[PDB]
């Protein structure tokens, strides 16, 4: 029902499909196509006609752009569909592709040692230093200097001098990114957070602060079922193991409280 925009992760599965080859371009013969698929991403239960399509694509461009023949380069696209924030991801992703989650987790506990879901803003260029080396990635400094003070520019804006996990994270080039699995909006942080509190509870029966076994696997179905309803059985076993996978510390299978509000986009203060 709400409107949606695309977000950079969206924005790049579609793309592939249409630049297999990674050329960074498509024709322009493809972008009805481009916006159907557009459209039934973010509007999964909607039925879209051709008339639609073209609705939706005028809307993005200016009349002129409409009548664009020849080849659009991704950043052409991107900026016609991409809020600023998004595009700049994008782009960052191509440039700098950064595609371990493990180590980006191992490198957030460094900087955030008790779990509270921020770094220090100050840390931000070791950080990504850090993060780079465990990439096995080498850049030029003047594009280490770029990077945070464009990242500085997107992701402290609250100027409170922290960084969000939930900001950070999505400079990661995956697929489908571990973390940014949940809806960030308003009140879908308020209720996930309620839920999750609930849930944690329910299982944690011994009260010991942690799930471990059964108490994961039941607080994996009954969390996403909720969050996703009617989530496929194999989708269920996906997270499980993407959690034991990032927050798994010792090999006893004990996750904390602090680190699964952290895989939901949560911050849990003790």
């Amino acid at each position: 029902s709400a409107f949606a925009n695309l977000d950079a992760a969206g924005f790049l599965q579609i793309w592939q499909h249409f630049d297999a080859d990674d050329n960074g371009y498509i024709e322009g013969k493809e972008l009805d196509d481009f916006f159907r698929h557009m459209l039934k991403k973010l509007q999964p239960k909607d039925k879209i006609t051709d008339e639609r399509v073209q609705q939706i694509k005028k809307s993005f461009m200016s009349a002129y752009d409409a009548t664009f023949d020849g080849r659009l380069q991704i950043e052409e696209l991107a900026n016609m569909i991409l809020p600023q924030e998004e595009n700049f991801l994008l782009i960052f992703r191509r440039e700098a592709p950064l595609d371990n989650s493990v180590e980006f987790m191992k490198i957030w506990r460094k900087y955030d040692a008790d779990s509270s879901g921020y770094i220090s803003a100050a840390e931000l260029k070791n950080f990504l230093k850090d993060l780079f080396l465990q990439h096995k990635k080498k850049i030029p400094p003047n594009k280490l200097d770029e990077y945070t003070d464009a990242m500085m520019k997107i992701f402290d804006k609250n100027k409170d001098g922290r960084l969000d996990l939930n900001d950070l994270a999505r400079i990661l080039a995956l697929q489908e990114n571990f973390l940014l699995q949940f809806k960030m909006d308003a009140s879908s942080q308020v209720e996930r957070k309620r839920d999750f509190e609930k849930i944690f509870a329910h299982y944690d029966v011994s009260r010991t602060g942690a799930l471990e076994g059964p108490e994961v696997d039941g607080f994996v179905k009954d969390m996403m079922e909720l969050v996703r309803p009617s989530i496929s059985g194999g989708d269920l076993d996906k997270f499980r193991e993407c959690l034991l996978t990032h927050c798994d510390m010792n090999k006893d299978g004990k996750i904390q409280k602090s680190e699964l509000a952290l895989c939901l986009g949560l911050k849990h203060k003790p």
